[PDB]
């Protein structure tokens, strides 16, 4: 009942050490991995993978955890779920298909784990775009009143199991649907094909889903925090080439203005804001595949 | 089929024109009020008023909104629940038993009506004890990454309705009981009264209620922060004696030296508990009690 959104993509189940990773593929030319976030799948690309499809070979994968990949068990530290561990499985799958080189355009947690690739194996990157994000690390260190009003469900979702995931479980369909609501600009679900709303829809109606997204969430506030807490303090900062965009009604411009804060976190940013709120490839296809395929070209 | 906690304790409808409160009253002696916090009711002082009684008239109130007490509409401003409003809800039922001068106990949310009814109006206390807080304007200054993880229910209940209201929905039995739980030194129930944990669960079960709930958290991080702002670049402070008590766990720059900043006469000990002062410890916390308000 859920529909194909991407017409004449391929679809892939790349197996990896840490369990299955799944992803629709298509086009040609060099390598572009595109990772979605939360509460979503890889469909909120459909709008801009098309278009990217005709200059790479796009790849629109699941996150671990997420839509139709695999379910790594998490531990005490969240581990398969932090950041860290999702780049490197994402690497993993991404030498199963030949690619050891290529682009990645995150957006929301995909856009974490891109700059956590970045930092951590920056050879695998040609160049980097994240979407109306800014660095784990930013968000906590700016955590005051205003900010912990706006991303409660940053320490909300960071509570210790099963404290969200009971709360969840009531009405799922609510709290996906306000969540993708409530950071759009409109306030409502009117930016997103109803077929792509299923999709998110039907992913969080499943507890181990919830879960897992908690999970993401959890290592969102420790482990995640830990590990950019040690690179800023260190100094170190992204080498590959970087694009950062941002909604004028996200996430990431409530906390402060986003491209000054990636110049401290790389070293090689440009950034670009876009009339939109958090969904930049939803509420604004147009806008945010043409400042893709420029960056990536 | 709830148990009755305070024997012996009269049970007084205290009319407002805000809606009545509800109380359980004992003893004799000078007025003494305890008001209890989120997300108990009255009862919760079940373990010290009966040692407080023998010295006072306890006054054992529900806040407004709260277990029994009857709940006023909100508004936009969440006005009812604001600590402003509360504490003048209280003034006027202790009015109506011919309290204008009283000792004030409060504990968690009542604890932050009872330092807003301080400043506000201070003649109307002889002695106010807060047991294990700080003013809500010192929470959201902290405001930081530990804090946002330790707190995070007054972000949470604070989003706009229906969101908290909705999920508490989801769970509204587990989410008391967690709250209950995870606040103790101990990190289960064995502390409370199970007589006791009954009454907060059968309040928690009621939607309307929660939703008040969320209203004074709403309050809690709006209204009420504006008005402690105020009185910080006021320079104002309680001038009434204050007894600060808090739990050596369940939250060190000392509550104490914070209080100081807030209130000209301010005394100060930790209790070996977590945030449920008169429950975990209550010889602890009555013998406090009674040292400070006799």
């Amino acid at each position: 009942d859920l529909a194909d959104l991407f017409p004449g993509f391929g679809s892939e189940w790349i197996n990896t050490s840490s369990g299955r990773i799944f992803a629709r593929v298509g086009g040609d030319g060099p390598p572009l991995l595109l990772l979605h976030g939360f509460p979503q799948t890889h469909v909120m690309w459909h709008r801009v993978a098309p278009k990217l499809a005709e200059r790479f070979k796009v790849i629109v994968a699941d996150l671990p955890g997420y839509g139709w990949s695999d379910m790594p068990e998490s531990d005490e530290q969240h581990t398969p779920y932090t950041k860290r561990a999702m780049a490197k499985q994402l690497i993993e799958a991404m030498e199963q298909l030949g690619h050891v080189h290529f682009a990645l355009a995150g957006h929301d947690r995909g856009a974490r784990v891109s700059y956590r690739l970045a930092l951590d194996s920056p050879g695998r990157l040609s160049k980097l775009a994240v979407l109306d994000i800014l660095p784990t690390y930013e968000y906590w260190q700016r955590m005051n009143r205003a900010y912990a009003l706006k991303i409660y469900h940053w320490s909300f979702l960071a509570q210790p199991a099963p404290l969200p995931e009971n709360l969840l479980g009531g009405d799922p369909d609510f709290y996906v649907k306000a969540k993708l609501a409530s950071w759009t600009r409109a306030g409502d679900l009117s930016a997103f094909d109803p077929r792509a709303v299923e999709h998110y829809r039907i992913a969080f109606a499943d507890p181990m889903r919830r879960h897992v997204m908690c999970e993401d969430y959890r290592a969102g506030a420790y482990a995640d925090f830990e590990h950019d807490k040690i690179d800023v303090e260190a100094g170190n900062k992204i080498p590959v080439p970087m694009l950062a965009l941002w909604g004028a009604s996200g996430i990431a411009q409530s906390a402060a203005t986003p491209l000054d804060v990636w110049r401290k976190w790389a070293s090689d940013v440009q950034g670009a804001p876009i009339e939109s709120g958090h969904f930049l490839p939803e509420e604004a296809p147009d806008q945010t595949a043409e400042a893709l395929v420029r960056f990536f070209s």
